[PDB]
């Protein structure tokens, strides 16, 4: 599809760059070391933030829009469970004080966080393949033009 008519491929690089840096924090940090642990969590916090607000934009400014147009979504925009994770990220800074603590907290950070990853992508990549498309279809190219810019200034401050 023509790049400025283009509402997911922009913001989910910016995702799938986020993703892939705190695949690489996880697997370097010593979760033994209480610096390196809390570090883990507020990127963590601050990375899952910004993708809750990437859901927001896109149910304000793209979802609710053809939802009011095409009449045929019937569950559409998946929730990702983004408030559960952030829930998560909080009890480990709030709550997780010594090593014993840190290495079974890790357990399961490391299994929610590979539950969540293989769950963010299908979610993309059905935007991209299925929402993209019906965009075209109950929208015209100037107004989804339109569309993506309101989509661009959010996501980029
Ligand atoms: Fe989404
Ligand atoms: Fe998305």
């Amino acid at each position: 599809f023509p790049e400025e008519v283009d509402v997911f491929t922009a913001p989910h690089w910016r995702m799938k760059q986020l993703v892939g840096l705190y695949c690489d924090k996880l697997s370097k940090t010593n979760f033994s070391n209480n610096n390196d642990f809390r570090a883990l969590l507020q990127s963590l916090y601050a990375t899952f933030k910004e993708f809750k607000m990437h859901e927001q934009i896109e149910n304000e400014y793209i979802i609710g829009l053809l939802q009011q147009r095409s009449q045929t979504i019937y569950n559409v925009h998946s929730d990702n469970k983004l408030s559960e994770m952030l829930s998560l990220f909080e009890k480990g800074l709030k709550n997780v004080k010594n090593e014993y603590e840190q290495l079974n907290y890790a357990k399961q950070l490391k299994e929610r966080l590979e539950a969540f990853t293989r769950d963010f992508l299908p979610h993309m990549k059905e935007e991209e393949e299925v929402f993209q498309p019906m965009l075209m279809e109950y929208f015209t190219y100037e107004e989804l033009k339109d569309i993506k810019k309101k989509v661009i200034a959010q996501h980029c401050s």
